């Protein structure tokens, strides 16, 4: 595809292979990855990241809701995937035909599930187990041998794993991870037999702690090449290579005198004689108004984003008078600077995770693997 | 169309008939009503929001780069649309041919497009003047006529209107307002002749100037039912009905004793015997993590969210046991409770305007037309 604005971002294929074949060769050749793709694989792209993951050594993927799955599969992709979120009971018969995996942890879902369904496709369900969490999840033994009963019982329902999923596997302090490790060994004991896959780890657990996450690994941001924490960064195996990239061109250029005002409320006034910048891109774009007093690179430089930052763009000082066309990356390198995800996510004050996932659909993607431009996907 | 997780918008399309018939009653009827429909009518669904503006009185649309423009025509909208921001020189030619008119504001862009361009089709082009926003436009009276000539130069460039945009039309004190419209009654004296469309003001300055309007209106925030800011909420003549809310369901119900922690970093640490709730919204849908401490609206209650939100879901403390399946409101009403987007901006320390457009592709629309409803449009839809 193409697009007819010059604000893009860029996913390099590259790095998310590396990332993956990195842990591929650091795990055990029982275990499997399950590379984690929800939300559109965290703003980088859900088919060319599950099919780069899987050529990398990932053999199963995984989604957040039954959409996302659905959506993956329409695309082209046969590889197996889990729904790890919750689904309708109603919904089992569309997830058998196109042989997606689902959650499981309430035992009237699934009363409500064999009502409904009575074959011919086998349904794969993999038990999530609350430890410490709190959210999803079976927490007592009588529900948990509800659930496999009601599973054993039905021709066509299969229990293929179970798992769980830890709170503060990221937390340098290991004391809730070793309570919720031994939460989870003990729980394990109120099944019968022992499913082939169980999972309990993310991206942080799998890379701290890799013989104790057994015979599965589900590998998240660490794939996008993104630290769970700033706090884990030192304690990992091998660098981890970032993906994704931001970036714009000025579209005009103009020399404000003193006095005068730029943008909404018009909350800057030019103090000298100033070269003022406007790229297209603003918060409908995922650029949030709130890093109205951040840097971005224009020609090797930080250049700050001054005045109020609008639906589709907004405004820089720039160090003079540059060509409209000159590029402003606002994620990414100019040559000797770079602003990182975590950059910017220091200045919304939230984690790396929430933002390459807010640059909006009106955003362009554009693929490079094998260092060279594969793809462009323009939503709109 | 179809979508398979217990979490939508609903975008009632009535009250965006109301508020653009409202504004056709309120203006002269020589002034015309340019509906904008940016960032995907600002959260809400371009072309729903398109339709139905058009049918209330609207006659242009409006958008903010090309790329939506052309989304606009595939959808079956053969009305004029301007674009409002910036565009490629090398683009002019489909732009011609698509009817959809753009916005000049530098001679070399024209200088470029001559030479890469030489018909059938006539483009329209909107002169932007810069007044005092600072953003995109001419700012003199050299560039003025420059731009003025090259278009009369070339026989398929056509200029059909000109604007500028006001920075502080939604303040209450109205003096950077008038520095800006004395400037644009200036800036347009530098011209041979008025072309037919001149414009100037967005929801605010046509809401409480509608007299000072010229012939044609970019009615934006206000159609979704929005106020520019609350300033100016007393200063509105007609009341504006809110289009937009957000809902989920409960998918998960259990009890925690004493002592027991939820969610990321493991925060919230129950004290009593409490039903916690499991929703099927986070982040990734533009519920922002910041909302942390905010509340949501379960069977006409207000309840908490505790702990951290995740990407895809997020806990809440309930009044007691609730069933499984449970209608939670984000966004709307519940009863006599009520969760409106200047509430959730007030939370997330934003204006309106960024909380529809941050709802993403994600969470699906489902559009109600005569209080029933008309389509659904799931984003990642087969």
């Amino acid at each position: 595809n193409d697009f007819h604005r010059d604000t893009w971002a860029e996913v390099d294929l590259d790095a998310i292979y590396d990332n993956v074949e990195n842990l591929r060769r650091l795990l055990p050749d029982d275990t499997h990855i399950m590379a984690v793709v929800k939300a559109n694989a965290y703003g980088h792209g859900d088919v060319q990241v599950a099919r780069t993951a899987l050529e990398a050594g990932a053999s199963r993927l995984a989604v957040a809701f039954l959409d996302e799955a659905l959506a993956l599969r329409e695309k082209g992709i046969e590889a197996p995937i889990l729904v790890l979120g919750a689904s309708r009971p109603a919904d089992a018969a569309l997830a058998a035909q196109q042989r997606i995996a689902l959650t499981v942890f309430r035992s009237d879902w699934l009363e409500e599930a064999s009502a409904l369904y009575s074959g011919p496709f086998p349904i794969h369900f993999h038990l999530k187990m609350d430890t410490g969490m709190g959210r999803l999840g079976v927490k007592d033994e009588e529900e948990t041998k509800r659930i496999v009963a009601l599973i054993e019982r039905h021709p066509h329902f299969v229990l293929e794993g179970l798992y769980t999923h830890f709170a503060t596997a990221d937390e340098v302090n290991t004391d809730y991870f070793s309570y919720q490790y031994t939460r989870f060994l003990h729980m394990l004991e109120w099944l019968p037999s022992r499913p082939p896959l169980v999972h309990c780890a993310n991206s942080a657990a799998s890379l701290r702690f890799p013989d104790r996450t057994f015979n599965m690994v589900r590998f998240g941001i660490a794939m996008y090449g993104l630290a769970p924490s700033p706090g884990i960064k030192p304690l990992l195996p091998y660098p981890l290579k970032e993906a994704f990239s931001l970036h714009s061109r000025l579209v005009h250029v103009k020399k404000l005198q003193p006095g005068e005002k730029v943008s909404y409320g018009a909350t800057y006034t030019a103090q000298t004689e100033e070269w003022i910048g406007t790229i297209p891109i603003g918060y409908a774009d995922g650029w949030l108004r709130r890093l109205q007093h951040f840097h971005v690179l224009v020609d090797g430089q930080k250049a700050p984003i001054v005045g109020r930052i609008c639906m589709d763009q907004c405004m820089i000082r720039l160090p003079g008078p540059l060509p409209v066309g000159t590029k402003v990356t606002l994620i990414g390198r100019q040559g000797d600077e770079v602003i990182s995800i975590d950059d910017v996510a220091r200045h919304l004050e939230t984690i790396n995770y929430e933002v390459p996932c807010t640059i909006s659909y009106r955003v362009p993607r554009i693929f490079f693997r094998h260092k060279r431009i594969m793809e462009v996907r323009n939503a709109i």
